[PDB]
RNA sequence: GGGGUAUCGCCAAGCGGUAAGGCACCGGUUUUUGAUACCGGCACGCAGGUUCGAAUCCUGCUACCCCAGCCA
């Protein structure tokens, strides 16, 4: 799976540019880590592996007031889980900080720095707009001297937040709004998770990542497209600080799924408001929220893989990420069985309490062996497999005709019973005795097949059926992405399993034949009420 | 104003000489899961122009995304 990157980097193996990649997954650690983010570390963790290079995991944590050492925690878990290791230790952009420093202190004496004075809300009015140029602050010609001083008096707190920065001299007049004197450094009285209460003044973005990935040996730095303009600002400062490499950057389109949100404060917002069960919620794009929904890390990097990499914008549909798990879980998966619309069947034919019938793990795949279950005379049913009138188009059980149970004998619809209101309570039936392994006694064709779950054993499960979160395509768009949420995206059922389910653990997937793909939930099963989260339903459609 | 993008419904390969593939969808075969597997169906923003030859080069144009945080 090649791309405009992978390209660029043969290229430079070619000609001798480089002779070892090495790049670097960069998440700020102030919130959870998405898809989006899967597809990021997919290309940067996959390009490191695919040229036996180095990979490093680096918290951008340049800004204090957003992050938390739970992201921290979290991030690491996710990456793991993906199935990827950086190189060396976790690095951390505050790891350098006392660097950052002496590089603002080398722009100063190269009059390429200066402390402004002016507001928070002037430095917006003195900036210009994107049709027109922005002036010079009455602050920017200070001599080196001052500036070396007022810098110094900011890192030792004799600023309050706001009254000063440090910003890079550069044009007030470049149609590039990133260049019109960039701020380098601001101050901010706030704890940091790494360096606690060192720090009174902290490093912007721009002049952070690019010194790190050069003070790291980074060859290629990857991000998105919506940093283009910055990699002119990323290049000036290494054109102007004593720094023996350069690393190049290269950014592609971001990641976008429909029917879903992929912005981390609109994340945020939806665990802050407990609209989802936190991050982790089923229903979220999240990584650790595909994990509870049971996707398995190596779906994930087969998405990854399936999207491409390029620069042209995109909005990936479900289907295509589904399509990713419904593969994994097809091949792997064992299938089980269990009824999540319940009703009553008992087929008056049978006499006794029961017995014992071998159901395949995997009914293309006997390698993966096979198990006994129980057949009694009150099996459960699905109330979509039963209809009492029904044309031929309807594969399942009609009022007086016979279906054929999954792994077991062909029953026989006769006779049905209701309740004071119409609804079904109970579906009365007969069978044949010699069908077991096969054939129709006779040779009536018996037409579909159903699912069942014998009342003998029968485990009474919950079932999570989860639907997509928001009810349009591009929810970001919407003018609040909140109200367009699906009051559906989640309808617990309770149903019964076959009683081998017991045993099912948190984070082994289950395919419930003519159902789709379940698994544990750990945080709703309890020891009383397994709880199943429906991770993808079985391709639908007569 | 600057930076970018435009190839089948959604992705994507293609880097001047026959428009890959995946997803979705539509058929059919096999199937004791309406599942799977298998087979088949599914084409270059517009306008000019250079070239024997253009999705690939040039001119003009249109559409859309990003940039006016002391966020990243
Ligand atoms: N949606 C995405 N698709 C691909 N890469 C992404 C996506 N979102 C972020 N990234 C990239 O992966 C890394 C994520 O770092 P970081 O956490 O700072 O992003 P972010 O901007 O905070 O996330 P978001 O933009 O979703 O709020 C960066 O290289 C970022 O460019």
């Amino acid at each position: 799976p090649t791309n405009f990157i992978r390209q660029i980097i043969d290229e430079d193996l070619a000609s001798g540019k480089h002779t070892t990649v090495h790049t670097r997954f960069p998440p700020e650690p102030n919130g959870y880590l998405h898809i989006g983010h899967a597809k990021s570390i997919c290309l940067n963790f996959g390009i490191a592996q695919d040229y036996k290079g180095q990979c490093n995991l680096r918290f951008d944590d340049t800004n204090p007031v957003k992050e938390d050492i739970e992201y921290v925690e979290s991030i690491k878990n996710d990456v793991e889980w993906l199935g990827f290791h950086w190189s060396g230790n976790v690095r951390y952009s505050s790891d350098y900080f006392d660097q950052l420093h002496a590089y603002a202190i080398e722009l100063i004496n190269k009059g390429l720095a200066y402390v402004d004075e002016l507001t928070p809300e002037q430095i917006r009015e003195y900036r210009g707009t994107l049709t027109q140029p922005g002036k010079n602050s009455p602050y920017r010609d200070r001599s080196v001297e001052e500036n070396l001083a007022l810098f110094e008096k900011m890192r030792a707190g004799g600023f309050e937040e706001g009254k000063a920065c440090l910003r890079a001299k550069i044009d007030m007049a470049s149609p590039f709004i990133v260049m019109r004197d960039p701020v380098l450094y601001r101050i901010k009285f706030a704890e940091h998770h790494q360096t606690g209460n060192k720090w009174c003044i902290y490093p912007m973005y721009d002049f952070t990542h690019c010194i790190s990935d050069a003070l790291e040996g980074i060859t290629h730095s990857l991000c998105t497209l919506e940093f283009q303009d910055n990699r002119r600002l990323y290049d000036w400062v290494l054109d102007n600080i004593t720094i023996p490499v350069h690393p190049r950057q290269y950014e592609f389109s971001r990641l976008n799924l429909e029917y879903t949100v992929m912005s981390k404060r609109k994340l945020n917002l939806l665990v802050t408001d407990k609209h989802v069960e936190g991050w982790d919620d089923p229903r979220m794009p999240t990584i650790s929220g595909l994990r509870r929904r049971g996707y398995t890390a190596a779906s994930i990097r087969e998405f990854c893989k399936r999207i491409g990499v390029t620069k042209q914008d995109n909005t990936i549909e479900m289907a295509s990420l589904e399509s990713c798990i419904r593969e994994d879980l097809n091949e792997n998966a064992p299938r089980a069985m269990a009824v999540i619309d319940p009703v009553k069947l008992v087929i008056e034919n049978y006499q006794g309490e029961g017995e014992m019938v071998t159901m395949p793990n995997h009914p293309n795949k006997p390698e993966m062996g096979s198990r006994q279950v129980p057949f009694s005379g009150e099996i459960w049913i699905d109330r979509a497999d039963f209809r009492e009138e029904a044309n031929k188009q309807y594969k399942r059980l009609v009022l007086g005709k016979e279906v054929r149970l999954r792994n077991a004998y062909v029953i026989k619809a006769e006779r049905v019973e209701k309740d004071a209101e119409g609804n079904i309570t109970t579906i009365f039936c007969t069978y044949d005795a010699d069908t077991l392994s096969k054939d129709p006694a006779d040779g009536r064709k018996v037409k579909g097949v159903i699912h069942w779950v014998s009342a003998a054993h029968a485990l009474p499960v919950e079932i999570r059926l989860y639907d997509r979160l928001f009810s349009v395509p591009n929810p970001g768009a919407a003018d609040d992405f909140l109200s367009v949420i699906n009051p559906e995206s989640l309808v617990i059922k309770q149903g019964f399993a076959e009683p081998s389910l017991k045993d099912a653990v948190a984070g082994k997937a289950f395919q419930f034949e003519r159902e789709g793909y379940f698994c544990l939930d750990s945080r709703h099963s309890t020891a009383e009420k397994p709880v199943f989260n429906r991770t993808v339903g079985l391709r639908d459609t007569w």
